[PDB]
């Protein structure tokens, strides 16, 4: 159905002016926005300016919108409002690094995209709900969470004063939720895996051109699964707190399964946490090492990511080694 923020919030978020220390902060790839919380709807409404321009929206509208998002994220440990806007910021510092690679529509679809990616998440995993017949998964086969999260995207846009696209052509508004759509779907780790090959395949043979859709897609597709995952990409301290609320969602579904008679794999087992650097190394080798790596590849300018997560990965092997 979706939440409708009230008039105080929205009217709050109008009157925002972000710090100047920050405005130089911001474009930084590692900016954790952890230390800012009264300021992280301010912060979407900057980066939103700074990237498409003050006049690509109409300002009501825009904190609106931003303020109702905000209501429609559940208080889960880890799936909540500050995951948006960390996954959001990211996509800011790409779209930033790389501006004339994407158009006006792709740099506001994107960044909408980015912050709601995971609207009303409840703190299960696709494969949970798709386990214990979750009404969710009756509705949504494949990409379950995905496909209600961009359901949940199209409900807020449809609220009162809140359709921030309205303004844009027929065409324009159909090509901006298309855009929208396939962002929110990549999110799915499930899809990154071929995702990831797919492009590396085109990039080694140089057959990778970002005038073909299906190319660009593909590539959208690889942003979204970087800045999804850039928990990786923080200072070591910042990196680390993050993963404590990454398991402590995790646990909380694994709690769930033993309810249920159902031993949970190792990563949601809270009674398994002595295992956790080494699945930590597992994901960087198999996961993360490869987005940034083939994202870098792509687009040169994101090398910042690929070092910052090379990085963790050193401080997981020093845990592992017994130098934490
Ligand atoms: C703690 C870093 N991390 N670690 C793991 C293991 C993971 C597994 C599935 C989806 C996302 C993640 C993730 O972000
Ligand atoms: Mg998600
Ligand atoms: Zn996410």
């Amino acid at each position: 159905n979706a939440s409708i923020c009230t008039s105080e919030e929205w009217q709050g978020l109008m009157q925002f002016t972000l710090p100047v220390r920050l405005c130089k902060e911001i474009e930084l790839f590692h900016f954790d926005i952890g230390p800012f919380e009264n300021m992280w709807p301010g912060i979407f409404v900057y980066m939103v300016h700074r990237s498409c321009g003050t006049s690509c929206f109409e300002l009501e509208k825009l904190c609106r919108f931003i303020m109702s998002v905000k209501k429609n994220y559940r208080r889960v440990p880890y799936h909540n409002w500050k995951h948006a806007v960390t996954v959001a910021h990211c996509m800011y510092a790409i779209l930033q690094n790389n501006h004339t690679l994407f158009t006006d529509l792709e740099r506001k679809g994107l960044l909408i995209a980015c912050l709601c990616h995971d609207l009303d998440h409840r703190g299960f995993s696709n494969s949970y709900l798709q386990k214990f017949d979750h009404p969710l998964a009756a509705l949504y086969s494949t990409s379950t969470m995905e496909q209600h999260h961009f359901s949940q995207t199209v409900s807020i846009l449809q609220l009162e004063g809140h359709n921030i696209f309205s303004t844009l052509s027929s065409s324009e508004y159909e090509q901006v939720l298309e855009i929208i759509r396939k962002a929110i779907i990549a999110t799915d780790l499930a899809l990154y895996f071929g995702n990831r090959k797919q492009l590396e395949e085109m990039y080694q043979t140089g057959s990778l051109n970002l005038n073909n859709q299906s190319h660009r897609d593909r590539v959208i597709g690889l942003m979204m699964t970087a800045c999804d995952l850039c928990s990786v990409t923080k200072l070591w301290p910042v990196t680390k707190l993050t993963a404590n609320d990454i398991y402590a969602e995790f646990w909380a579904e694994g709690d769930e399964m033993k309810k249920l008679g159902i031993q949970p794999i190792p990563m949601m087992d809270r009674d398994k946490k002595d295992e956790v650097p080494q699945g930590q190394l597992g994901f960087y080798n198999a996961v993360a090492i490869p987005c940034y790596t083939t994202l870098t590849q792509i687009l040169p300018p994101t090398e910042p990511l690929l070092k910052a997560c090379r990085d963790n990965l050193s401080q997981w092997e020093k845990v592992i080694r017994g130098e934490e």
